């Protein structure tokens, strides 16, 4: 995340943070996901494609760090790891989504607490309007020329941009599909970045929070006239519906 502010899990209970072990034993940062219900995480395609065998994954709920433990946090082994079977790749991804069957050593699910919750998904085809505000939530980078991503959990607002407005040639043109949102801040000056894909964008729709999207591509991190953009949650309902039946 550029800019916004520092978080702890408390303030994002769905959010999940998502592991690979390389050969060699050593474990680093993927991407994040979000809490759909007690067994399953959604995600991004783009975050596994390279590495698609489920044995790679170690997936944290009520984890407010990246590199140290929470207090309460849950630890799980990635039970099925389901992949969009019609993603894409040329900048933009097509159909990134994905979903995670978590199951702990013990052969649990995720157990609901303070730092661990579920969050609601939208009906279909029911989307905020331009110019609402949402918020998304990462350990990404906090500016592109870094190196490191953050120790800390961090959050940002993000306002919707019309589909109209981002196919536009000067910002995405053809790139940005139905499926997809696009979102930015008005000064181009707080977006998403490397790190944070996978992870949630949050709008509040009829007093419900609701995973409207999911960190999917942009052109650079805050830059003008480059939104961020996200996978259109409504748009995928029934995919979701029968492979959590998985
Ligand atoms: N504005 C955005 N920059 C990035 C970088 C990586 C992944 C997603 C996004 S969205």
């Amino acid at each position: 995340i550029i800019g916004g502010e520092f978080t702890t899990i408390e303030n994002q209970p769905w959010f999940a943070a998502i592991y690979r072990r390389h050969r060699g034993g050593s474990v680093t940062y993927v991407c994040g996901g979000s809490l759909i219900s007690p067994c399953w995480v959604i995600s991004a395609t783009h975050c596994f494609i390279d590495y698609p065998k489920k044995e790679d994954y170690i997936v944290y709920l009520g984890r407010s760090r990246l590199n140290s433990n929470t207090q309460g946090e849950m630890k799980f082994e990635v039970e099925n790891l389901i992949l969009h079977k019609d993603y894409s790749a040329d900048l933009a991804h097509h159909n990134d989504i994905a979903l995670l069957k978590i199951r702990s050593k013990e052969g649990r699910c995720a157990q609901p607490s303070r730092t661990i919750q579920t969050i609601s998904l939208p009906s279909m085809y029911n989307d905020p309007q331009f110019g609402t505000s949402c918020e998304i939530t990462g350990f990404g980078k906090e500016n592109s020329t870094d190196y490191l991503y953050p120790e800390q959990l961090k959050m940002t607002v993000v306002k919707l941009i019309s589909h109209r407005e981002c196919q536009q040639p000067h910002y995405y043109g053809s790139e940005v599909t139905t499926k997809m949102l696009c979102a930015a801040d008005p000064q181009w000056k707080t977006d998403s970045c490397q790190g944070d894909s996978g992870g949630p964008l949050v709008c509040s729709l009829q007093g419900r929070m609701t995973l409207t999207g999911i960190v999917s591509w942009g052109r650079g991190c805050a830059l003008k006239d480059k939104p961020g953009v996200y996978t259109r949650v409504s748009h995928f309902l029934p995919w979701i519906r029968s492979h959590t039946k998985e």
